[PDB]
């Protein structure tokens, strides 16, 4: 296939995998990450049989938390649990171990995911003058996750996604993979034609989105886009060119340590192994993988490091707030934040996600329903990495801006 990453330096891939290895020891309820486990299982890499403990840890945790009694005694809360989109990835984790969801606990969970989608269908509503409470990315994730387990969704639910696509790149790709999955499964034959037409649309909007550099959307949407695109069934001359450009562009960033984020790597590894979430319909759990071994190194400089002087600014609320910090080069935005909070009038709050610390609140202002804290490098360039991964350059002005999407 033309859209498949054929050539990859084994030592590049080994490095990426090594970035995921430490997370296999990180088994707390907030650190457990179904997306990492899927990423590895579909990769050419193995992270010890630490993997088995991981999946087991997931299993126990996603069950204990989501299947809690009729009304829990005296709180209405005690412990944040997995989101429904996360549950969809848990379902993917299961397939990656060649398991179908089952038994009573597994039925209850499929139900939960089904109720999720229904509630989103209703939030959208009627004739689409409404937004999912989460997003169409999670909507598609949900349909996809049930599809790989041979579980059918109501035609009405699937319609909502189909309409959305018929009338970004990451959501295109996920919607695409859901569609691809439903076609290959023939789970909704009563709209078999409409789904096909939707994939052509999806493909189109992705290539349309390609940047001069070769990226579909940006470097980070690229892995997910390639996952959907290696599924072909429309192989063309424009599609071949696009994929060739996209692939070279992606390999180019791999020599620049561009991928640092565990979730991002977990979306990248399958691509480097000619695999996609759609391969979870029937996974090959017999296929060998190279064992990753602990690095155990990290070169001790004993140097005096460069410092960056960086300026932090908060906008989109009254009052705005600036802050001046000098920190070691390679410090992350998150380090700079923690520092500002520690040595200054700054404060902020993050909450866990599978991508890591999501910035939810700044200076006592929590983002609401359709608001979020955007992070940008001034002037008006939105960052492509989160607070923990983005390592500011010298002189930069970093803006935390409360926006209404
Ligand atoms: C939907 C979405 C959003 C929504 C999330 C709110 C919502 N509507 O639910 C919005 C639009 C707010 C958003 C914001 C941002 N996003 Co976003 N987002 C996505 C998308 C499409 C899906 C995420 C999702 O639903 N995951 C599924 C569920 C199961 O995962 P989850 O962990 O439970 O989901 C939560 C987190 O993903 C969190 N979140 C969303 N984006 C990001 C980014 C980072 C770095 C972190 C730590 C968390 C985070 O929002 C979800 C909770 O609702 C992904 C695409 C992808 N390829 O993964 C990008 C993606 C994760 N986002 C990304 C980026 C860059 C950002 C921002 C930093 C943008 C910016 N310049 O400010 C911010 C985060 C800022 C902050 N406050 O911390 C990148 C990450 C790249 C990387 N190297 O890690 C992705 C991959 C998109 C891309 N291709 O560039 N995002
Ligand atoms: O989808 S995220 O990049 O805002
Ligand atoms: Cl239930
Ligand atoms: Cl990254
Ligand atoms: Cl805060």
């Amino acid at each position: 296939n033309i859209c498949e990453i054929t050539e990859v330096d084994s030592t590049l891939v080994e490095r990426l995998g090594q970035r995921l290895l430490p997370w296999m020891d990180r088994l707390s309820q907030e650190q457990l990450n179904p997306s990492i486990y899927v990423g590895l299982r579909l990769s050419s890499l193995q992270a010890g049989a630490k993997e088995a403990h991981y999946l087991h840890s997931l299993k126990l945790s996603y069950q204990q938390s989501l299947l809690r009694p009729a009304s829990n005694k005296d709180d209405n809360d005690s412990e944040a649990k997995p989101s429904m989109g996360q549950l969809a990835l848990y379902l993917l984790a299961l397939r990656a171990n060649c398991e179908f969801i089952g038994g009573r606990k597994g039925d209850r969970l499929v139900s939960q995911l089904k109720r999720f989608l229904e509630d989103e269908k209703r939030a959208i509503g009627h004739n689409h003058q409404g937004h999912p409470r989460t997003s169409y990315y999670q909507y598609s994730l949900g349909i996809l996750a049930l599809c790989v387990h041979q579980k059918r969704v109501h035609d009405s639910v699937v319609g909502k996604l189909l309409y959305a696509v018929e009338h970004s790149v990451d959501t295109m790709a996920m919607a695409g993979m859901a569609f691809s999955c439903l076609e290959l499964s023939n789970l909704n034959p009563k709209q078999r034609n409409r789904i096909n037409l939707a994939l052509k649309r999806v493909q189109e909007k992705i290539l349309k989105a390609q940047t001069p550099e070769g990226y579909f959307g940006n470097v980070y949407s690229t892995p997910l886009a390639l996952q959907l695109l290696m599924g072909s069934l429309r192989p063309s001359v424009e599609l071949g060119t696009a994929c060739l450009k996209a692939k070279a562009a992606l390999q180019a960033s791999l020599q620049h340590k561009t991928f640092q984020n565990p979730l991002m790597i977990s979306q990248l590894l399958p691509v480097l192994n000619q695999k996609s979430y759609v391969d979870l319909i029937s996974p090959d759990c017999q296929a060998p993988r190279a064992l990753l071994e602990p690095a155990l190194e990290t070169p001790p400089q004993a140097k005096v490091p460069k410092f960056i002087d960086v300026l932090l600014k908060v906008s989109g609320i009254s009052p705005s707030y600036r802050h001046s910090v000098s920190v070691p080069a390679g410090s992350s935005l998150e380090d700079i934040l923690k520092n500002a909070q520690e040595h200054g009038r700054f404060r902020f709050r993050t909450q866990a996600s599978l991508s890591g610390p999501f910035l939810t609140s700044v200076l006592g202002r929590k983002a609401g329903e359709r608001e979020f804290w955007q992070v940008l490098r001034d002037p008006d360039t939105p960052l492509q990495q989160g607070i923990a991964d983005y390592r500011p350059k010298d002189g930069e002005t970093i803006e935390l801006r409360l926006v209404g999407w």
